[PDB]
DNA sequence: TATTGGGACGAAGTGCGAACGCTT
DNA sequence: AAGCGTTCGCACTTCGTCCCAATA
């Protein structure tokens, strides 16, 4: 191969300049040269002190950037011991989902009169009747509480404010614009605030001099971690060595002599042999891994040697961390985030794969996951980075430094550096968005996402080393070093893909949610919020050619009551079939396999429109959505004739044309499906054969049943419409008595006009019926779905927003 | 057939409804619902009034809504007679391209002070060193003037305002935010104001109370036209009459026997039965037709009546209309909107073919164009609507109506009603009126909202307007029977429009094509805005060729990954843009000169185009690419090619063999054509030990752009590195250039006596250069520096950039 | 060969009779 | 503090998908 380019040393040079902005190694030079009248002080010998809080030289907003271990949680109590000069002082403690306030609230047994909000179960509060005085929470749910604080409190604590800040861009962050102008008010106007995280970065000391200038900011750096216990060493390996899995992994029964070839150890160092090692020497092992499909190889793997393997993931019952005694190797991925640290001296070492995927977890989340055991007996972290997936050119340029450090530590919202109005966040959300963006982004790239791993790491005072390089690593060492990575990642994937766990026990849902096809089409067609185990269902649906067209038929009735001018203009519903209609899908073969299919486009859609113009009125009418199951309203087959009367022989000639169409113009047109609209045309009764309803009701079948999949069930509702006997609102009560004309105003009162309706209940009898939804397509998105933007989603606004212009125009 | 519903003569009722509002028909009537201290006049008789200028209790804003041809520029001279009380006083008058400045500025001669700004000539008006003090202006040029405009006038006149107001939303309107901020301060802040359009609105009314209150502002609303002229009379005809069409064009030789179609008379009035009745009855007639399409048909019908047949559109060489007395038959399109209007007596009746369409004319420039024959000498006006292409359910719902009377006359910006992304911007005056914009790009998909606008157009300026067969009144079931046999009818002729199409004796297809939907939908989505349709049926003959297809997607790609640049980077964001771009369906020509649309079939595995892609993007970037501009920016050598190349190499070397050896036929860019002709050119490239360094990369990089791309390395004819020829070289270049080798200076800043050492050194600069070139096609492309108003994909390219992917199966 | 009817059990209701937020 | 409107618990029933046992 060709030797390191000088361009391959500043890529280098520039991805670590720039992780080291983001989070925060750079504060302690940024904040003198920027902020001059902030002060500041660094921390490298022993615990953290923060500043005496009853001194009148004490600012109001100190902030502090301090490693995991660093001894912060003893300051803050002091801190609190010095800043509380009353039971009349009041406080709030805000955290965070990755940082539990259970061991806040448990360490400030050390305090007097301090509660925190249950999260669960909110109702039955400790102020009860009162607003809350000496609080903690978490920002996740401050929402709940909001309306019940104090206006103003005394003392402001954040605790891992990046954590905290964090939350605002999370997908299930909710009443977002409350909290921001919440957390805005309170850093405003509190009279003391201490924030806290290890990696408190320079756009926060900027924010919070902007909020209350630099004279009333201070800043403490922490650069010591607790030794022995928590002295911790951490080695990146250069070799994953599915030589050695494959070889253990191998059946027993053949003898199966080696080839020749991995005869050189290639630099040795594999993830495989130093693991077996370890769990032949007697070793107890905790195991981290970005992926459920390398976490179940890894536990066969495992069992092997010992028997006492456990294996946690998202598709397994949660075990809990007090548990973890019992077993000499422990794996798990990201899931434990959510859950509390364990802390017993039990593990010997730590195994680590983290593989960058755009879908996946960020280095953020990964550091946490590795920090959930909080004790290694013997210290070693092992990490491997798998760069298959992660290939691509960097995004933190020299180009990206070059204008950041211009800006004086300015960071771009996006990755071009030179926008539309496509989010409306406050302050907060604005200031911070960038970090989010990087932090999603840089996924891409195995270098940064390498870098930014290290840098978190170097920050919590973890001494961090590369395989063969163990003192220290120039920019050309660097360079070698992960071009070996990309090389070994990129022909262990054949490896694994032969080793993939197809046993009963081992998850499909899980394997195929982390595939890029899957992530991409749940983000065009289907909810966020979906359990992998209902996407493997509609994706076993998908593979059939029936199924799929009844998918993409019901996914374009969704999209035209998404965007009503599909309904009109041609043009717009051009734009949305060549979206939601043409393209790829990922389906599951019969073998358990995933397997795309093309889905081909159409020439003459006009066929298509004309049959989705008429269903979605009729849709509309019946108040349908996938996601409530279907038809919201009731209707029967007086209803029936009335929905399809305007329009009846459209619907016949649309019906039959469809039944009859000379080419197989793409998908919806294909042979099958034109085939079983004739057969299903074949056996409806003729138009003066039978009643006009019976007919209406027949034809009407036919069209839900065969385009969408949708069944016609019949119903037990008591009444009409919509409402459940026992829902019944008085308006709706006044209604239904009117719509027979039954006696009225015998009494004002609901239990009177209801009385009067459950005697009047055989009235009310009838033929009644409701369209519902399959199994499947039940997991759509829907004009009910509430859902943060994507591409598809604002697609769909600039078609609803922007209208089509003359084309050959004169000035 | 069924009888008409109830449900239709509510939908019919609500269409006319809201047509009335959004121009301004309801003024009599919402002013003193809305805003009681506005004081309001109708004048029903004679020519209308402006207020006395010069009393102390006629207020600072007046607004009228009148007719054409109502007296307004008598009304107006009077009104600036008696506005003016000085020598001094300041006055500025905005107009449109519509409503042509001439007419006014001639007519000025009253008070020949006043001036035009020459905005065609372009002329350095600034040497004058003063600001302009009594100004005529259109209001596209107001920017370009805007520096020699006093800060504030005394008088402001807005000549057909709404006009005016409805170029902000043109897609060549520059410098939209300062247009809008200047009008915005100059509403604010002149002492008097008139504006006037016959279509003036209560939004506008609303607008102006908002700036100025009810109490300063006035409304006139005139309700009479001058007859002789605005006596015109107005017919829809039912029918469109192609069997007469189709029995004319039918050639001589053949006997044509007879046929029971139109045996029936089908209530009778067709428009080219009543046409061939005044040619033949010694008539002068002229045809505004909203297609070029039709406009070429009835061409070739009044030539076989008449000699004397001009016809006009946006490819024929555009005469002047002066000419127009010389012809017996003049046929015209929306060319002539822009154009000047014909005064003289020569015509004796007007007919009109309009045909709604969603890339087409909205009514209210189809309106304009029919004003543009001042006088008929008959009075006749006869239109015929093609419903076909615009057989959509209304826009102008009862539920619309139902909203916007609530509001108490405030729209909804868009037809969902409800508050939605800033995707476009605009001050105040920009979100005013959107909605009005919007509303009439709609209601195309519409033939009932389509007529009721022009309906209504057609009534505010006093236009008698019938309905064959119904004499005086037209009741809504009488109006949907009416719309039923339409609708039937133009569905019916369709068929024989597309057999007495031209065939192309030269017959100007490219008008022809671009009136296509499917044209009108591609130049949207890959194209630019500007260019003319000869150049896209120039494209379109291209993309026929499945080479020249794959080459036409593989360079749009290219710009989209320049424009999005974390597509070459991101594989989820990559398959958004290759989705978007390379697949679906494409309008060409064939051999045979007809329009037809061609599939771009869906690729299962897009890493081998992505690999390329990004190799491509990079070394693009570094050669300053832009299709538009021709191709590289920067000159190159073949140094340069071998320091493009070399940090991929190998890259570059496996990814053309795989494009050329690949197993699978994966969509169109790794069809059977494109692997072999790759293989092809690969295997035709010297192996890497027969040549030097440069000239293996020169011939690996020669390959990659001429047969992926379609872009030639053309050798460049310029003395020096950069852009530069050789006579136009200046001061700061020809600095630029002694940097190099060491041509350390003292000479003086002027440009000749440094070029003159250059002129001397010219030897050391010369060597082999070259640059990449385009093909023909493919500058008509929508680049990273195309300004372009936004669009559905300008917009998703923006979303793609602005939002991160968010990690799927998701932590709780 | 493949019909066919029955068991079997989730979804989606009933509806008495009650809780419960609140403003009278 | 109880008169009122909304809304839910619990023990039931109806409908229809599914496949297995019984044979048209």
């Amino acid at each position: 191969g060709r030797p390191i380019g000088d361009d391959e040393c500043e890529q280098y040079t520039s991805s670590v300049s720039l992780a080291r902005m983001l989070y925060g190694g750079d504060l302690a030079e940024w904040v003198p040269r920027v902020h001059p009248k902030t002060t500041i002080e660094r921390q490298q010998h022993g615990p953290v002190t923060f500043p005496n809080a009853s001194a009148p030289t004490a600012r109001c907003v100190t902030v502090v950037r301090a490693p995991m271990g660093s001894g912060k949680t003893t300051a803050l109590i002091r801190w609190l011991r010095e800043a509380i000069h009353s039971p009349d002082t009041s406080v709030l403690v805000v955290s965070c989902r990755r940082s539990f306030t259970q061991t806040l609230a448990t360490r400030f047994a050390e305090s007097g009169l301090v509660d925190f909000v249950t999260y669960f179960s909110s109702t039955n509060y400790i102020m009860n009747d009162r607003p809350f005085h000496r609080l903690i929470v978490q920002v996740e749910s401050l929402h709940r509480v909001g309306p019940n604080l104090l206006n103003n409190y005394d003392v402001l604590v954040l605790d891992e404010v990046m954590s905290t800040l964090g939350q605002l861009y999370s997908p299930t962050m909710q009443q977002l614009g409350r909290v921001d102008a919440l957390m805005l008010r309170l850093l405003r106007t509190c009279p003391r605030i201490i924030a806290m995280d290890a990696t408190a970065n320079a756009q926060l000391v900027d924010f919070l001099c902007g909020l209350r200038g630099e004279k009333n900011v201070h800043v403490v750096v922490g650069e010591y971690a607790m030794p022995g216990f928590s002295a911790r060493r951490c080695l990146f390996l250069p070799r994953l060595g599915t030589e050695l899995l494959q070889a253990a992994l191998r059946p027993p029964g053949p003898p199966s002599g080696p080839s020749p070839d991995a005869s050189p150890d290639a630099r040795g160092a594999t993830f495989f042999g130093e693991l077996e090692a370890r769990l032949g020497g007697g070793d107890n092992i905790c195991i981290f891994s970005s992926t459920v499909s390398f976490a179940e190889i890894v536990a066969r793997f495992c069992r092997q040697f010992t028997d006492r393997v456990l294996l946690l993931h998202s598709l397994t019952p949660l075990g809990d961390v007090t548990t973890w005694g019992q077993y000499r190797v422990v794996i798990y991925t990201t899931v434990v985030t959510v859950g509390l640290s364990f802390d017993p001296l039990h593990f010997d070492g730590m195994f680590a794969y983290v593989k960058p995927m755009n879908y996946g977890p960020d280095m953020v989340s990964v550091y946490q996951s590795l920090g959930r055991v909080r004790t290694l007996r013997k210290g070693e972290l092992l990490i491997y980075m798998d760069g298959s997936g992660a290939r691509s050119e960097p995004v933190f340029t020299p180009m990206l430094l070059n204008h950041v450090v211009s800006s004086c530590g300015q960071w771009p919202a996006q990755f071009s550096q030179v926008d539309t109005s496509l989010g409306r966040g406050s302050r907060i959300y604005n200031k911070f968005r960038y970090k989010h963006y990087f932090e999603r982004c840089t996924l891409a790239c195995l270098s940064d996402s390498l870098n930014i791993l290290h840098m978190l790491l170097t920050l919590n005072c973890i001494r961090v080393r590369f395989w063969g390089h163990d003192d220290t690593l120039t920019p050309k060492d660097f360079c070698l070093f992960l071009r070996g990575v990309h090389f070994d990642a990129l022909r262990a994937q054949r490896d694994l893909r032969e080793l993939r766990c197809r046993d009963p026990e081992a998850s499909l849902p899980a394997q195929a949610a982390e595939t890029e096809e899957v992530g991409l089409f749940v983000e065009k067609y289907l909810r966020s919020d979906v359990a992998p185990a209902e996407i493997v269902a509609l994706m076993r649906n998908l593979n059939s050619l029936m199924g799929r067209t009844r998918f993409i038929y019901l996914a374009l009735l969704e999209a035209c009551l998404r965007v009503p001018m599909a309904t009109r203009s041609s043009a717009i519903f051009r734009r949305i079939y060549d979206h939601y209609a043409t393209g790829v899908i990922p389906t599951i073969n019969v073998t358990g396999e995933l397997e795309l299919v093309a889905l081909p486009p159409t020439l003459n859609v006009t066929p298509v429109w004309e049959l989705l113009c008429l269903c979605s009125t009729m849709a509309a009418r019946l108040h349908w959505d996938s996601a409530a199951g279907g038809s919201g309203r009731t209707f029967g087959p007086d209803d029936v004739l009335d929905l399809l009367t305007p329009h009846y022989d459209r619907y016949m000639q649309l019906v039959f044309e469809l039944g009859h169409c000379n080419v197989t113009d793409g998908l919806l047109l294909s042979e099958e499906a034109v085939k079983r609209v004739a057969d299903a045309l074949s056996g409806c009764p003729p138009r003066g054969s039978v009643s006009e309803t019976d007919h209406a009701v027949a034809l009407f079948k036919i069209i839900w049943g065969e385009l969408f999949g949708v069944q016609m069930a019949k119903s037990t509702q008591t009444f009409p419409g919509a409402g459940r006997v026992k829902n019944l609102t008085k308006q709706t009560i006044v209604g239904l008595l009117d719509a027979h004309h039954i006696d009225h105003s015998a009494c004002r009162t609901h239990r009177q006009l209801y009385a009067l309706l459950m005697a009047h209940k055989r009235e009310f009898a009838g033929a009644r019926f409701k369209l519902r939804v399959p199994a499947w397509g039940r997991c759509l998105r829907t004009h009910s779905s509430s859902a943060n933007p994507n591409a598809d989603i604002i697609l769909e606004a600039a078609l609803s927003e922007l209208p089509t212009e003359a084309w050959p125009m004169m000035q």
